[PDB]
């Protein structure tokens, strides 16, 4: 079962439960390291939606209709009983990605990137692929998706 | 009825937990090695996850009901730099550690919690540890029932 609900222009409505999805892995961009502005404040939690995890337990692929949001944390401190570092606050926002070969045959590895101006929005942006996907199709380890830093993601693919 | 997450010895010792990746995550944290003198206490990314029937009481509640199990997942920052800017990148799986809320199990452990530490993920089970290994930092400290909820933003949007 899919995951993703779309509006009539294959527009991505806001995600709701993403949270109990499958999470794949975190990192942190503080904006202190960043001239005190990040492209993403600042921590960044990462999931993949259920039915996406199933299929890429058993083939180390992304499927059609894969979903994946990003959701952005702010640091909320540095130094807790457990030692320095970052320990996170409040959340901030999401960002999201959706696969489909039907819906976005002419964007780089069929994905459709989506910002969201709030977490009251009803609905995503599309993006141009000059915005999100060059940097992705560039840099990311496999099909776009960085899963360099997902750790979930490679201990759960197939041998 | 929900299901019991974990399984347990008959001494009541947590076996080593197995799928609790696709448990619910509540946040993660980070304490770089290189910001705690080359040695950090528990290095270095935190991923924490909580049991999916506790989460559905925690929504419902707002508290720990007894049979809450707690993972937290270890892992080593892979990178300091990457196209999206400066700060910490995940890199390969450390360990675990995990807390279990019982009051028939732990009737005289604070908060009725077990804390447990894992050799390996290869091990069979946990070791029990003292209080004053773990609970007591955790009792001093945690915002709420020992559970250091000032950091698992996913909790604190989560309860009424
Ligand atoms: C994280 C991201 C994700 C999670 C999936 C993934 O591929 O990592 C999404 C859905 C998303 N962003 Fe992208 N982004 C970049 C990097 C290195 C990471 C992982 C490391 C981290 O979390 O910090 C990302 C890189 C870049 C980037 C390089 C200059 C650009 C311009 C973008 N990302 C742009 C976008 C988006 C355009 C608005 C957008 C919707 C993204 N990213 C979504
Ligand atoms: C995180 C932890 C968790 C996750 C649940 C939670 O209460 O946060 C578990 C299951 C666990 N540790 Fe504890 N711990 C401390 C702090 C500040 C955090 C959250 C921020 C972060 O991830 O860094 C924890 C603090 C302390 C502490 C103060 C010096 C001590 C002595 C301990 N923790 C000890 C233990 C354990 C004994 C080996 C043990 C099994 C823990 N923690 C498990």
């Amino acid at each position: 079962l899919n995951y993703g609900s779309f509006t009539k222009e294959h527009v991505l409505l806001t995600p709701k439960g993403y949270r109990e999805w499958v999470f794949i892995g975190a990192s942190v961009t503080p904006n202190e390291l960043n001239d005190d502005k990040a492209a993403f404040p600042e921590f960044h939690n990462v999931y993949i939606d259920p039915t996406s995890w199933g299929h890429w337990k058993k083939t180390g692929e992304f499927r059609d209709g894969t979903v994946i949001v990003k959701e952005l944390a702010g640091v909320g401190s540095k130094a807790s009983p457990s030692g320095n570092g970052y320990f996170p606050g409040e959340f901030n926002g999401i960002e999201a990605m959706v696969k489909d070969s039907k819906r976005y045959p002419e964007r780089p590895g069929n994905w459709a990137f989506f910002g969201f101006e709030s977490y009251e929005a009803k609905q995503g942006i599309i993006q141009t692929d000059e915005t999100c996907a060059a940097c992705h199709k560039e840099h990311a380890a496999h099909d776009m998706v960085f899963t360099q830093f997902y750790p979930v993601l490679r201990a759960g693919k197939p041998s």
